[PDB]
């Protein structure tokens, strides 16, 4: 049926329609940490966020989505394990019921309670709908969230959540600058792998920071007051929008730091 995370229509039941979910390079994984190479051949990650547009927040019916424009070379990622330009066109976040669970990625089968994905294109592919069919077209930059303090950069997207609640539902949401989700280190893990929602296309360079960053209580605890349903729908929270680790199979996780 319509995929989503529930009992009947879940991760586990999306290779049906997708048959790629159980392809060679799928995400998210594991990353054993002692496994994972260090790489000196990587360079540092280039995150360049001055000039982002925010314009929208939208509940797509799985998660919500800050939308960046992505017309020109605003906002971009380059540099670490990537060639060329990428621009970012959304985030969004995966969380759990509980703050034991959330996260898509695991480090060394540890789960964080939230996990950030900053979503960004190749350019040399001119359109995202073209980006995702190429091997190289994504490159998704990862953050674990952990509960603990508050995160201040993160409390204008809070806010917004009550606007809206239900699938389909967005709202105005400009001068957001995402810097203020970004930990203090840029020290990553990446490997090549896919989509973790369907059409659950291989086609991301993933770069998994090592350090989370730390929210509230309070703060995560508005995320799971979201919908996954429509207006005037029965309610199902939205909550545990998460894909577990997938087979690693022939993939290497390189680090970028000892
Ligand atoms: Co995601």
């Amino acid at each position: 049926h319509h995929w989503g995370y529930g009992k009947h229509n879940g991760p586990e039941h999306w290779h049906k329609d997708f048959p790629i979910a159980k392809g060679e390079r799928q995400s998210p994984v594991d990353i054993d940490t002692h496994t994972a190479k260090y790489d000196p051949s990587l360079k540092p990650l280039s995150v360049s966020y001055d000039q982002a547009t925010s314009l929208r927040i939208l509940n797509n019916g799985h998660a919500f989505n800050v939308e960046f424009d992505d017309s020109q070379d605003k906002a971009v990622l380059k540099g670490g394990p990537l060639d060329g330009t990428y621009r970012l066109i959304q985030f969004h976040f995966h969380w759990g019921s509980l703050d034991g669970q959330g996260s898509e990625h695991t480090v060394d089968k540890k789960k964080y309670a939230a996990e950030l994905h900053l979503v960004h294109w190749n350019t040399k592919y001119g359109d995202f709908g073209k980006a995702v069919q190429q091997p190289d077209g994504l490159a998704v930059l990862g953050i674990f969230l952990k509960v603990g303090s508050a995160k201040p950069g993160l409390q204008k997207v809070v806010d917004v959540l009550d606007s809206i609640k239900t699938k389909g539902k967005s709202a105005d949401f400009t001068n957001f600058d995402p810097r203020g989700l970004l930990p203090e280190s840029l020290d990553y893990w990446t490997y090549p792998g896919s989509l973790t929602t369907p059409p659950l296309l291989e086609c991301v360079t993933w770069i998994v920071l090592k350090e989370p960053i730390s929210v509230s209580s309070e703060q995560v605890l508005k995320f799971r007051k979201l919908n996954f349903n429509g207006e005037g729908e029965p309610e199902e929270l939205m909550v545990d929008n998460w894909r577990p680790a997938q087979p690693l199979k022939n993939r290497q996780i390189k680090a970028s730091f000892k």
